[PDB]
């Protein structure tokens, strides 16, 4: 279960991987610039990260408004005008979502920055006082390698590993939304890697990266070399 506010490793997850799943993008350099332009991809990629953030309900099909107001809350930022346009059932598709929220965004960029560790300066403070998180720059392999972070506490074998590429959450408990594709895996593979994960603890993490493996060998090798800045 997703745990809130998120903290800067995982706001950082959300946008990075969000910009790989839509990397051919027209518009990705301006969204490096915290602009998001009127076009499919940017809807999509806007989409994308409020999901990939724990922020969408999918079942209600709308913003967890709730856990963003948290955010502002717990980061000392004051609640942005604006919150009823985005709240309320969208119709799931990508269009309505972007037009949703894009004046909240547009209207409070330095605020959502400051809340969701958008600042360099501010993400770099986090990190540095958060030592027990991958830091940027370090693989996810040579991270959960050191102090025996992969046996989870218990006889585990990938409970770090797994964690870092998403496969499970804080509570070793299955991201399902978790889109592999690029990699190999197919939405019926990764499907089927969740189900067999009634395990307890972290041999769900297990159970997760040993499946994902079976599919496709190279799928975890190459979130590995993608992990140093996601
Ligand atoms: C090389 O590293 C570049 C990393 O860039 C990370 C910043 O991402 C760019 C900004 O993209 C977004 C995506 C979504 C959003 C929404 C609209 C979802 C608002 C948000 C993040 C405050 C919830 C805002 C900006």
């Amino acid at each position: 279960m997703w745990r809130y506010p998120r903290n800067a490793d995982q706001t950082f997850w959300a946008f990075r991987t969000c910009q790989r799943q839509s990397e051919g993008a027209k518009s990705l350099r301006e969204w490096y610039r915290w602009n998001l332009p009127n076009d499919e991809d940017t809807h999509c990629y806007v989409k994308c990260v409020w999901l990939h953030l724990g922020l969408y309900n999918e079942q209600n099909k709308s913003l967890r408004v709730d856990r963003i107001m948290e955010q502002f809350n717990s980061r000392s930022v004051a609640i942005p005008g604006g919150i009823n346009t985005i709240s309320g059932p969208t119709d799931g598709t990508c269009k309505d979502i972007y037009d949703k929220t894009i004046n909240f965004f547009n209207n409070n960029v330095n605020d959502l920055r400051t809340a969701f560790y958008g600042i360099k300066k501010l993400s770099d403070e986090w990190f540095t006082q958060n030592s027990n998180t991958k830091p940027k720059g370090t693989k996810i392999s040579d991270f959960c390698n050191a102090e025996n972070r992969e046996k989870g506490g218990a006889d585990c074998q990938h409970a770090c590993s797994a964690y870092y590429y998403r496969l499970v959450d804080e509570d070793n408990e299955p991201i399902h939304f978790r889109n592999l594709n690029i990699l190999g895996i197919t939405d019926e593979q990764f499907a089927s890697c969740v189900k067999a994960s009634n395990k307890q603890g972290c041999k769900v993490a297990d159970t997760m990266y040993n499946c994902v493996e079976k599919h496709n060998s190279q799928a975890l090798k190459i979130l590995d070399n993608q992990s140093p800045t996601y």
